[PDB]
């Protein structure tokens, strides 16, 4: 079998995209930011303290006949960016895009972080890491992509991400005609947990390619680009004006500046990132230095192929014995 379902971003600058998934008999459709960089499938609910709560779409298992309590079961969990959240556990059907698994673990947040609260258009994760990251104790859980893999016709899904626009993530087949050429394959590491590849080199707008061993994971649940500290410097000596602020905890532009493109190896193949995809706007209401799309790991510990890449590409997560990622252009 397999499954197909719109994603949508959740505001004009691609911050993130939320994917409606169907929970619960009757179902109850809430609108889940799918992460292939965690592996816990977590929602808003009737159990999350009400002061938490602004605005978001809630899971009710008291109203689903299909819900059961995994009796004795918690998660708790906190992401790269500070954010967590905790709670308990279900079981119960969770749908995407017409594929339904039974008996998902569903974890209740209890209670969550004040970004999450703050945004009120994400009423949860849907992880699509590697099971061995999940947070339930004393018995992990398996992930949605996990729990599917064996109906499905091929044990895949390609996120399709958009710039500015709705996209597609698919489950169970590669969809040939959204992309162009063909696609690239590369070896996955799942020591980490992660999505984790080596990209072979980049390059800065129509400047030489530099062969180098990039080592990060394929991430949607991140926004931006994070890559090593030599990699950011040379995109950002490239535009005029552009800077490190302490202040702002990155790299600005003046907003009249246009960007170059950024491309990475995949491979022997190249991925093109237009410069329009590193803008991410003005700092501030008004202001005139806008905030770049492309940042530096060095804080982080580990390169992160976020969004800001993603998009620019149709990518196959291959969850065969042996993982692979591909890349395609589009
Ligand atoms: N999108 C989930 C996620 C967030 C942070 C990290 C970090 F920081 F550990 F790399 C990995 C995965």
């Amino acid at each position: 079998s397999t499954g197909s379902a719109t994603t949508t971003p959740i505001d004009s600058l691609d911050d993130a995209y939320i994917t409606p998934v169907q929970i619960g008999t009757p179902a109850q459709t809430l609108n889940l930011d799918f992460d292939t960089g965690s592996s816990d499938l977590w929602v808003f609910s009737s159990e999350t303290t009400a002061s938490e709560v602004d605005g978001q779409t809630i899971y009710t298992p008291s109203k689903s006949t299909t819900a059961k309590l995994l009796s004795g079961a918690t998660w708790s969990i906190s992401y790269g960016d500070g954010s967590s959240s905790s709670g308990d556990v279900y079981t119960d059907t969770v749908s995407v895009g017409g594929l339904t698994v039974t008996g998902q673990a569903v974890e209740s947040a209890k209670k969550v972080s004040s970004s999450f609260t703050e945004d009120s258009t994400i009423d949860g994760l849907l992880g699509l890491a590697f099971s061995t990251l999940n947070t339930v104790s004393p018995t992990q859980q398996k992930t949605f992509f996990d729990n599917a893999k064996a109906s499905l016709d091929s044990p895949v899904f390609t996120a399709d991400l958009g710039y500015h626009a709705p996209g597609t993530y698919n489950f169970g087949f590669i969809d040939t005609t959204a992309y162009t050429g063909s696609i690239t394959y590369t070896a996955v590491s799942t020591k980490q947990g992660f999505w984790e590849w080596t990209s072979t080199g980049y390059a800065v707008g129509s400047g030489t390619f530099k062969s180098t061993s990039i080592d990060g994971i394929a991430d949607t649940g991140t926004t931006l680009l994070y890559l090593p500290a030599t990699v950011v410097s040379a995109y950002w000596a490239q535009v005029s004006g552009a800077k490190s602020s302490s202040s702002v905890g990155g790299y600005v532009f003046p907003c009249s500046a246009t960007l170059p493109s950024f491309t990475f190896g995949v491979g022997s193949a190249r991925i093109v990132i237009p410069g329009d995809y590193i803008d991410f706007g003005p700092i501030s209401t008004g202001s005139s230095s806008c905030f770049g799309g492309i940042q530096s790991s060095a804080g982080i510990g580990i390169n992160i192929f976020g969004d800001v890449a993603l998009k620019a590409a149709f990518v196959v997560f291959n969850g065969a014995t042996t993982p692979t990622l591909g890349f395609a252009s589009k």
